[PDB]
């Protein structure tokens, strides 16, 4: 017993599930690009930290 | 000797707090990734009793089970 209503809200159903799957496909996509500006703010961070060491302990620190 | 003048030693400090800033914005994210999430899941559950409801009341309970 699936009438038309029935058939037609399945339909919309469908489309909030895909509205919702879209927005969780937006966030992850900036998630992935604000990671991605941390590590470059991280790679900043670390040649600052390396920087203001003597040479041959950032040597050594390097492997 | 080390080197670490007074521009080094305030530079760090702007790069600990630019990270910070950054990985607030990924708690944020996070937080809303699993606010759409739920929300998903309120969604599937609608959609699930729709396509239980539109068959017999004994095929829905054989599949239930």
């Amino acid at each position: 017993h699936m009438a038309t209503r029935d058939l037609v809200l399945l339909g919309e159903q469908f489309r909030e599930e895909y509205k919702l799957t879209q927005e969780l496909e937006m966030l992850t996509d900036r998630l992935q690009l604000t990671l991605r500006a941390l590590e470059d703010e991280k790679k900043k961070t670390d040649t600052l930290l390396y920087s203001v060491l003597p040479p041959s302990v950032a040597n050594e620190l390097r492997h």
